């Protein structure tokens, strides 16, 4: 099936816990895969304008590890619950992709999660200004705009609203699209 095929692809890139004990400032992100209308989509957040780190930006759910978290996956799931109401029975964590090194002292670990068909996002306004889906295939032929560095623009056909996606967020989206959609019969 579509979903079994995605998970089987994703598992070949799982690095597991290999880089998780290293002495960094530690953050985790959740890459949430949603199946609608026979196709896969990624779920994104728009960060609240009130926050210290990165106000108004498009990012995946995630944040800083804390002492309650049993491991890096737990951080990602805690933070997704707090931001959009995603509960643990509603997500299957399939793998851990290559981590992102930043600022010489920080390591960000991404997890890919398959989201239950009855989940419906409840944006928490203290953290998140908006929540939106993008079809995974978009990231193979994106609408690119140079600021010199590359920015993606996605317009939702439901309502005509445009979103800008950039940096590590855009990089991870492309990676997941390649892993899952490369070399497929039609
Ligand atoms: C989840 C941890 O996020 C960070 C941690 C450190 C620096 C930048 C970011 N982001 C993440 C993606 N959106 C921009 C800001």
């Amino acid at each position: 099936s579509m979903l079994d095929d995605a998970k089987a692809r994703l598992r070949k890139y799982d690095i597991g816990g290999k880089y998780s004990h290293l002495p960094y400032n530690k953050y985790s992100v959740l890459l949430p895969l949603v199946a609608k209308e026979g196709k896969l989509h990624l779920l994104f957040t728009v960060r609240s304008e009130k926050l210290r780190r990165a106000p108004g930006e498009v990012c995946f759910p995630g944040g800083k590890r804390d002492p309650t978290d049993m491991d890096d996956a737990a951080t990602a799931l805690r933070e997704a619950q707090e931001e959009v109401g995603l509960r643990p029975h509603q997500v299957e964590v399939v793998c851990c992709l290559v981590p992102c090194l930043i600022d010489t002292d920080t390591l960000i670990t991404p997890f890919v999660g398959l989201i239950d068909h009855n989940f419906q996002a409840q944006p928490n306004p203290a953290e998140v200004k908006d929540v939106f889906l993008v079809p995974l295939a978009y990231f193979l032929h994106p609408q690119v705009h140079d600021q010199i560095n590359h920015i993606f623009e996605y317009t939702n056909p439901e309502d005509g609203v445009t979103y800008q996606i950039k940096g590590m967020t855009a990089n991870l989206a492309v990676l997941v699209a390649f892993i899952i959609l490369e070399k497929k019969p039609t």
